[PDB]
């Protein structure tokens, strides 16, 4: 049974990124991926930190350029108080640092990434499904898998990392997955050909649009292809079944901007983009991201919600953080505890930043007759007590007098909240950036 420095379970952006970064330091890594690449996965809109930070460190800048991925300068939102769409840009000027990102076909993007792993020296093996992580001495020491044929084998390493995404079958070995009560949403999504684009030089921007029952994303993948998804209540899903296509089509009709952008369009009916998928119970965090010899990265560890497109960034950032722990420990410096505690602290900080901001962002949409939006509001009480206090001591307690009248990780249990509080409170990289100094 083969011996490695690291075994990575899953070859999406989390797994391939971590594998590459440790192999780049000259270590033995195996990466097992259940599927044969290329394969469809949701998660198409990217951020500059991944495009200009991660992908540059991986040495993929040039290959990204040549791919023909639409260039994402920011996004447009129909969201909040006003009906008119507003826009954001990553930077004030088009070409200054971290100025843009891409809208990617994940099949091609992940494949591109996994191929780069190989070339970086990673032993990647497709059609290989991990079944169990193996423990000895209270430490993760290997995995059981099935290879390309039905054959059950084993492999061993000093470190085992679950990068196997939301359907991980091994994460419970590290911690308990705890679902957010706030982001209790289901996404229903398909692909459309020949749909319209945003104006100006913004054709490649993501568009997200709120309507009465939730919100839509609208991501251009090429001149002809658009990813389109409705994010609605979990409760609505339990009645979209036996009628996937009809549910989405009816949702499209009920969102003006999406209705108009898809009027010229035909839905893809064949291939990987001809299906309409559902994702449910996607918002969660684990009670722990590492134990002893094992770590969780990407969707295996935690996920917030698709608005503002943070998933691939989180996966790739956590991959870098784990890579640094592994590259620093395999060099006999520091300790496993110091390095993996730093990993979890940093990861929870970035996850927490997005969680907090997205709760407030959901809260800012005004739609007073929407059940969906009314149930996705910041739960205050203490601010309302404060406001009443302040009204009183300003001389304004009389609300009938016209002369005078002219929290944290919401939706989570205490355990997640406390872990997040410690990490956020409400080490520096080596010159290489591949380990800790
Ligand atoms: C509705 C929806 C919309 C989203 N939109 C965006 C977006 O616009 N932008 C963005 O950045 N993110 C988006 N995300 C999130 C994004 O999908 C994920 O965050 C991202 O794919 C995480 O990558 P990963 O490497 O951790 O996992 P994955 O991409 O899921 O890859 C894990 C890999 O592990 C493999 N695997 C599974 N089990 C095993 C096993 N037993 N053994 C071996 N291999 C296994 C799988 O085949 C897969 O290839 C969205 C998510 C949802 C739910
Ligand atoms: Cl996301």
């Amino acid at each position: 049974p083969e011996v490695f420095d690291l075994i990575v379970i899953g070859g999406g952006p989390g797994g391939s990124t971590l594998a590459s970064f440790v192999a780049m330091r000259g270590h033995r890594v195996l990466l097992l991926e259940r599927e044969a690449f290329p394969r469809h996965q949701i998660g198409e809109s990217l951020l500059p930190a991944t495009v200009h930070g991660i992908c540059a460190m991986l040495g993929l800048t040039d290959e990204m350029k040549r791919a023909g991925f639409p260039i994402k300068r920011g996004g447009t939102f129909r969201w909040g108080k006003e009906p008119e769409p507003w826009t954001f840009g990553f930077t004030r000027h088009p070409d200054d640092p971290y100025g843009f990102a891409y809208q990617v076909e994940r099949a091609r993007f992940d494949d591109m990434l996994l191929r780069n792993s190989e070339r970086k020296g990673v032993d990647v093996r497709e059609r290989h499904e991990v079944i169990d992580v193996l423990f000895e001495g209270e430490r993760a020491v290997g995995v059981r898998y099935r290879n390309t044929e039905g054959v059950e084998l084993m492999a061993h390493a000093r470190f085992i990392v679950d990068a196997s995404g939301n359907r991980t079958r091994v994460s419970q070995a590290v911690g308990e997955r705890v679902y957010s009560r706030f982001f209790q949403n289901v996404a229903l999504y398909g692909y459309f050909e020949n749909g319209k684009r945003l104006p100006a030089p913004r054709q490649g921007n993501i568009l997200s649009a709120a309507f009465q029952d939730g919100w839509f994303w609208y991501i251009p993948l090429s001149d002809t292809l658009t990813s389109v998804g409705a994010v609605v209540s979990r409760e609505a899903a339990e009645a979209i079944k036996d009628g996937h296509e009809a549910a989405l089509l009816r949702y499209i009709d009920r969102c003006p901007i999406i209705k108009e952008y898809l009027a010229p369009a035909t839905r893809v009916t064949t291939g990987d983009y001809g299906e309409i998928r559902i994702r449910k119970d996607y918002s969660y965090c684990n009670t722990s991201f590492w134990k002893n010899g094992m770590a969780l990265v990407g969707d295996a560890a935690c996920f917030v919600d698709p608005v503002f497109s943070s998933g691939v960034h989180l996966a790739t950032y956590s991959a870098l953080l784990v890579a640094r722990a592994i590259n620093t420990c395999l060099a006999g410096e520091m300790s496993e505890q110091r390095c993996f505690e730093e990993f979890e602290r940093r990861y929870r900080r970035e996850y927490g930043n997005f969680y907090q901001f997205l709760v407030a962002f959901y809260d800012m949409n005004q739609d007073t007759d929407s059940y969906f939006w009314s149930a996705r509001k910041i739960i205050n009480t203490e601010e309302r007590a404060n406001e009443a206090f302040v009204r009183l001591i300003a001389g304004r307690s009389n609300l009938d007098e016209p002369v005078f009248q002219s929290n944290f990780m919401q939706g989570f249990t205490r355990e997640i909240t406390e872990l997040q509080h410690l990490a956020m409170f409400g080490l520096v990289p080596s010159r290489d950036g591949l380990a800790w100094a």
